[PDB]
């Protein structure tokens, strides 16, 4: 299966997915529809869906003009039932959905909104984890709590190490620089926030990404590291979601 990235916005990425044994194709996060019609209009194919991460307006711009002018059905959360633009399905946590006979598990994972899911192709080994997890950072939560986007990163992080993460915005630099002022020791995290800088410098992405090395610099994943802890007045008695929970509170302020 085919995935292209698709720069909406100022810094969106919806993702184009092309099935090649057949025509099928599809959008996840369709900001607008003008860039999905672009891309389209080259491949020479039509849209058959569109699966939505959440209810953002910067994830289902595009859905309602799309699906009446493709026929394509709208596939996303039972919990935005009323939320997402044109649903036609309303898939539930633990659900598979066959995207041409391509498996798709729907994995719920509630912080940054509630009802927020992640879309992940085992066969594919890529998961899309719209605005729950960036690289080097999770989403702002808005609506969930500091445990529950905990919970949601677990889910995530308990897939394979070779699962390429395609972060719904590229926020890529921004969060190496916070990651870098709290945990300027490991270099694993110094190594590809250099990469990171460089492929920004010339304008490509940083997307995807992938479980490895989120684990091995993503700081709200790596929350019980020592230096990260003293870097933020972490106590040593908090827990993984109270340590979170307090670096999401300084980046947001950072
Ligand atoms: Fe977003
Ligand atoms: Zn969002």
């Amino acid at each position: 299966m085919q995935i292209e990235l698709v720069p909406c916005l100022k810094d969106n990425y919806a993702y184009i997915l092309h099935d090649e044994d057949t025509g099928t194709v599809g959008v996840v996060d369709p900001s607008e529809a003008e860039p999905i019609i672009d891309s389209l209009k080259r491949s020479g194919r039509n849209l058959t869906y569109i699966l939505n991460t959440h209810h953002h307006y910067d994830h289902t711009g595009g859905n309602l003009e799309l699906k009446d002018r493709y026929g394509a059905k709208v596939i996303g959360s039972a919990m935005d039932k009323d939320r997402i633009p044109g649903i036609d399905m309303a898939l539930k946590d633990g659900d598979k959905w066959m995207f041409a006979g391509h498996e798709v598990h729907v994995m719920d994972t509630p912080g940054h909104t509630k009802g927020h899911i992640s879309l992940y192709f085992p066969g594919s080994r890529a998961i899309f984890t719209g605005d729950t997890m960036f690289s080097l950072s999770c989403g702002k939560l808005f609506e969930g709590t500091p445990k529950q986007m905990l919970a949601s990163l677990q889910k995530i992080t308990s897939l394979p190490d070779d699962t390429s993460i395609y972060c719904g915005h590229e926020y890529t630099l921004s969060n190496s620089k916070f990651a870098l002022s709290l945990e300027p020791n490991n270099e694993v995290l110094q190594s590809y926030a250099a990469h990171v800088a460089e492929l920004r410098s010339k304008k490509l992405p940083t997307i995807p990404t992938t479980v490895k090395m989120e684990k091995a610099c993503n700081p709200f994943l790596r929350s019980s590291n020592t230096d990260i802890r003293r870097a933020l007045r972490i106590p040593e008695a908090a827990d993984e979601a109270e340590a979170l929970g307090i670096i999401r509170k300084a980046k947001d302020d950072f």
